[PDB]
């Protein structure tokens, strides 16, 4: 059996300013590229695609547990695509190709095997940790599931350019919706519109008065607002809802919170808020793989992602992508397949 | 011929953006003919009986953009729910001698030229005050949240805000007699004393001498809230989010005007926060009274209200009113019969 280096990205310890690249390190362990005799119901597997999300600055902090914190010492982990290099467990076998909660590392031994799923099938690899995995979910569930849209219903979509709002924003015009999102930089404006049908969006950064630009494009109110920022941007929001509006609470810019001070609004609106968590919707995987790669192929639905190349690169990736600097799904090739 | 008499009235003195005071209403005793103009067709002339002060009339004195209620108009008599007895008419549905419920002037005579927001009271073995109460619009109010909102389980735990006042006093009785562990909240001893010997709450709490609410919430819900009934929202709202079970509901009842900062629990805790205005629910009203008319004759469910006596009182009942020196549903009899 080989026995072969294994680098990782090691979280160093918890911390309580705004996360650095000096908070991972770069370590070259070993392993040995087989299954331990003794652990059964396990699969070992080499790391493709490591995924870098926003909740994941939350488990670098002492904070005790809405998603569970990251052990120091221990290699990052999250979701990815990997493949199946051996495996003790009847339901994965070699060359199979999964996605789940893996280690920030080349290759990693996964005992549980329950937040692992196998990789259905002809679309790039790393589409399973985006547009067809948990973020797609997120999106298919925010905005099918609990928003309830109906056709010429208008549509606000924050933090627009991510892997959740683009979706967001594109299953907003199939439904026959007038659909805005909000971004930071003008190249993310310019895409939300020229490649994903949105059909207008703003710099929320260039305007200084948020109630006024969303009058700009609301002019009789928001039916639709898909939350993925809060804070002052839902405070902004708040007075601009239709009666009867319905807000998806999908994420929140929040390390003191920004006050909400127009909730009244939920009663003079009669606005339905609701937040959820895409676990608890696992089930739609089969309707959302059966809508959106249908289309996918015929070129109705885009998809845009960061891929930043080789581990080694993924602190940066991540602080890049808490700093707002990615440009869609912010992602880590670890390995090609 | 006809009748000349004395008519004293409210008047409404002008547009507010304070706290409101007495002076902003000015007692003036006006004259009328007891009788409906001619060529006035389909008005009803009315003696006023009982006036209605309820929280919502606070926003009727301030001129938004935004009003979300027909607000007051200066040098004109306040308006809002009253119990009424009919002295003339030149409508089909009204006669001299009906009592009528709706919205009317606070003055000893009104000449009511709409019809369409007031109603025959019908029932008459019940006081009549209680046409602007349990079996007015808060009552509605009360049935609405309960029944159309909340979705409620029994034995699910049950935190109602405001619980002395009309709308609170009222679920709260409602959960009890679904099986719902019940707590509320008020601003006094007796109010606390109120509601665990009267209304049948499992426990209670003054918010003012349990100044650390979360650790109030943590000691009577050491489970967490499964339904919270908001009357006031704010800070209260506040330390309810993070004591909120998963899958937990707000009904967003009634709120008194602090930046609310916990709204990440809607998305951690996956909660459901829905407001709603009692005026989409009078196709409800039946459905009230053949509940709780009932459970009032048997004694089942109580019903605390406050009269004031005189329509001159009436300024001071609002503002202590405001102030939360009610001792529930706050009423002003203006006259008898």
């Amino acid at each position: 059996v080989e026995e072969v280096s294994n680098k990782q990205i090691i979280f160093k310890d918890y911390i309580n300013g705004f996360p650095k690249e000096s908070d991972m390190i770069l370590k070259t362990s070993t392993i040995k590229l087989k299954v331990p005799e003794g652990c059964n119901d396990a699969v070992l597997v080499k790391n493709l695609y490591l995924s870098c999300d926003p909740y994941m600055r939350s488990r670098m902090s002492k904070l005790d547990n809405y998603v569970p914190i990251f052990i120091p010492g221990s290699p990052i982990t999250g979701d990815g695509v990997a493949k199946v290099l051996d495996s003790s467990h009847p339901d994965f076998k070699r060359g199979d190709l999964i996605r789940g909660i893996t280690g920030w590392e080349e290759y990693t031994l996964i005992q549980s095997a329950e937040f692992i799923t196998k990789i259905q099938h002809d679309l790039p690899l790393s589409y399973h940790i985006g547009i067809l995995g948990m973020p797609g979910l997120t999106a298919y569930a925010g905005f099918y599931e609990i928003s309830s849209p109906k056709e010429g219903e208008t549509v606000f979509v924050s933090a627009a350019s991510g892997a959740v709002g683009q979706l967001v924003g594109q299953f907003a015009k199939l439904s026959g919706c007038y659909v805005v999102g909000s971004a930071g930089t003008k190249d993310k404006v310019d895409m939300l519109k020229n490649k994903f049908g949105f059909d207008d969006a703003f710099n929320y950064k260039e305007e200084h008065d948020l109630d006024a630009a969303l009058k700009r494009y609301f002019p009789e109110g928001i039916d639709i607002y898909f939350d993925n920022v809060g804070g002052k941007m839902l405070d902004a929001v708040l007075p601009n809802m239709k009666t009867k509006g319905r807000i998806a609470t999908c994420g929140m810019s929040q390390d003191e919170a920004e006050g909400v001070r127009n909730l009244f609004c939920i009663m003079t609106k009669q606005i339905r808020m609701q937040g959820y968590l895409v676990y608890y919707y696992r089930h739609l995987y089969p309707k959302l793989f059966d809508l959106v790669v249908p289309l996918l192929r015929q070129g109705k639905i885009n998809y845009v992602e960061d891929v930043a190349e080789g581990l080694e690169s993924a602190p940066a990736a991540l602080i890049g992508l808490f700093s707002g600097r990615n440009v869609g799904k912010q992602v880590v090739r670890v390995a090609t397949e």
